[PDB]
């Protein structure tokens, strides 16, 4: 009555955290796949009858109207960008960051993260709007990545930020909490620091990073043309699901044809 | 007082359609351009002051809404896939379409077009849901293209779909005539061709296609494991955008750095 790893496997993709099934009691696969099958098909069933949101679009459209509400400017900008872009963003063409870049033709590349074009839109609004200057995206984000616990290939960044008056630790870190207390998201604050921004406030929830938040200026200000005070914060939305759907592994969260809001749709 | 080619350029960048000035009356360039300034400064300000929302985003929620209260569920699937997709769509490696295609490393594309994802996703959904399937999915979409009026290399498709019972024309037309008549949007449909599909409908208002939709089953079914009934229209979001905001070039629906909502960012 033992699994083999591919058993496990199978079983593992229809499982979900709900459940409370141990795989190796001893009842055989076929009883134990047939459970989960129609577990799984119910809850499906029951998405498409009575809600029909998938995941990542309806955080989206939350954080969204969060971010609206409290005076931040709605930001759609270009996915695919300038690979001239990376090398300013001093990401040395060096190894690590550098290496996880997808190139798109001889001159492009699939951004890997917002902050770029955020820079470019401040630099921009500062010559039309009234101080501060707050703004945000969502969307698509891309990295060649090797894990597969916490880490996807394509992913989904907020970055909200902010500049001119207002721009300190201490009102980025009150923009961080009323954000994960409106999610319902416990979190930590912890010093780090990564390579483009310098010193970082890393938001944490449990080991799992959320996000790094950064309080400008800082030496790249200047290849940006940013002369102002500024806050910002990167978020993964597919770290967020996990967190609140308690996911063993983000692909559950990721856009996907291989998941439907965690469910598997090989059924 | 004639104007160069330059400061026509400039100043077409700044006009809007609601305007009404003639560039070359005669005024000088100095008082045009500082006049149009103004009018994008106040503009933005009060996008900034009263709505701040992102019109691409924007229309993506209302369509979304449309779309879950019909009883569509909503997908998001990878904007990054596979090359064996484009000629599995039939997409002949050849020349059109297939020369469109932007390249990402050596085994994946940007997708040109949401069909093949949720072709997938009807027949995995087809064996755990009830008759008909209804799904649908908008997101970014890319394609070398040459035009510039009606193109962008990186655009916003919606596709809608459904299979099973019910996928007919007319119900198809209904669709398409339901969902305009909510975006406040005249057309027309006239017969069209194209080589992934074959005759499709496609939805013109004038000489701009907004989309085109097919009635299925066609022979590219059995290459997708589809094997029912289906019926399904593919829209851009910008050239939504552009016949509702009177737009003369496309790009000012664009995800983009240089307009947010039609407005000039360089100002
Ligand atoms: N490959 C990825 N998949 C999913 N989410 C990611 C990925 N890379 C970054 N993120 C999310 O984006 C946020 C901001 O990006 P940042 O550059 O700080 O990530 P990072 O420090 O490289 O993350 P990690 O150390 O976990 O690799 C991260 O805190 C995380 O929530
Ligand atoms: N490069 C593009 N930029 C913006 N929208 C586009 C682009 N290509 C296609 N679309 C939109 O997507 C819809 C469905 O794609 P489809 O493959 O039918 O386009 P198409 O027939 O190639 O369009 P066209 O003939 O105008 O090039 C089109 O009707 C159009 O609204
Ligand atoms: C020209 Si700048 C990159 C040095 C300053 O202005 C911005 O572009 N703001 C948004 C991005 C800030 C960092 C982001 N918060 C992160 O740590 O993920
Ligand atoms: C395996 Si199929 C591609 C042959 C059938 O099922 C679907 O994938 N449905 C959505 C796409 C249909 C065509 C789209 N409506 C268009 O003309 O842009
Ligand atoms: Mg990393
Ligand atoms: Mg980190
Ligand atoms: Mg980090
Ligand atoms: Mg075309
Ligand atoms: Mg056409
Ligand atoms: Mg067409």
């Amino acid at each position: 009555p033992a699994l083999t790893k591919s058993q496990t496997d199978r079983l593992e993709v229809l499982l979900n955290p709900k459940d409370e099934i141990s795989l190796n009691s001893g009842k055989p696969f076929r009883e134990l796949e047939s459970e989960l099958l129609s577990r799984r098909k119910k809850d499906l069933q029951q998405i498409y009858a009575e809600e029909r949101e998938n995941y990542l679009g309806k955080l989206e459209r939350e954080i969204t109207r969060f971010f609206v509400d409290r005076g931040f400017l709605e930001i759609k900008s270009p996915i695919l960008i300038p690979l001239e872009y990376i090398e300013r963003m001093g990401i040395d063409n060096d190894t690590e960051l550098s290496k996880q870049i997808f190139r798109v033709d001889k001159n492009f590349c699939l951004r890997p993260m917002l902050a770029p074009n955020l820079a470019n839109y401040l630099r921009k609004l500062d010559r039309a709007l009234p101080d501060p200057i707050k703004i945000f995206e969502i969307g698509p984000c891309y990295r060649k990545e090797s894990d597969g616990k916490e880490h996807l290939e394509e992913f989904t960044m907020l970055n909200f930020c902010q500049m001119g008056s207002g721009c300190t630790r201490e009102n980025l870190e009150s923009i961080i909490t009323d954000f994960l207390n409106h999610l319902g998201i416990d979190f930590k604050i912890v010093g780090d620091s990564c390579m483009v921004f310098g010193d970082t406030l890393d938001v944490m929830h449990g080991d799992l990073e959320l996000s790094s938040a950064v309080v400008g200026p800082i030496p790249l200000d200047r290849e940006w043309g940013i002369d102002k005070p500024w806050i910002g914060a990167g978020f993964g939305l597919e770290r967020l699901l996990k967190v609140k759907h308690d996911f063993k592994n983000i692909k559950r969260a990721a856009r996907s044809g291989s998941y439907y809001n965690g469910i598997s749709t090989n059924l």
